[PDB]
This record gives C-alpha cells, sequence and structure tokens, in this order.
C-alpha cells in the first residue's frame, strides 16, 4: 500500500511515497511552508517513478 495522496494545499491527490525512496530532502510532494518541494509536480513517470524532483535541499 504504497503512493500517497494529499489535499492539503489544493485538495486532489498530491502523489508521493513514503517508502525508503520517498521523496527526495522534502518529507514529500506537498508544501513545508513555501514554494519548494516538488510538491509531486515534478511530471510523473519521469526519472524512475521515484520521489518527484526534491527541492528542500541542504
Amino acid at each position: 500500500m504504497h503512493l500517497m495522496y494529499t489535499l492539503g494545499p489544493d485538495g486532489k491527490r498530491i502523489y508521493t511515497l513514503k517508502k525508503v525512496t520517498e521523496s527526495g530532502e522534502i518529507t514529500k510532494s506537498a508544501h513545508p511552508a513555501r514554494f519548494s518541494p516538488d510538491d509531486k509536480y515534478s511530471r510523473q513517470r519521469v526519472t524512475l517513478k521515484k520521489r518527484f524532483g526534491l527541492v528542500p535541499g541542504q
């Protein structure tokens, strides 16, 4: 039962994951406070289906 959907900032199904390879720096898609992390807005089907591009790096 992997892959999660969020309806917070908008309300749809923010695609993401929790498994080991769950998004990048960010906790997973969605917004952390300001347009930063992928948010699941990194066009799915790209890369390798892992994470959504990440952003809140360090």
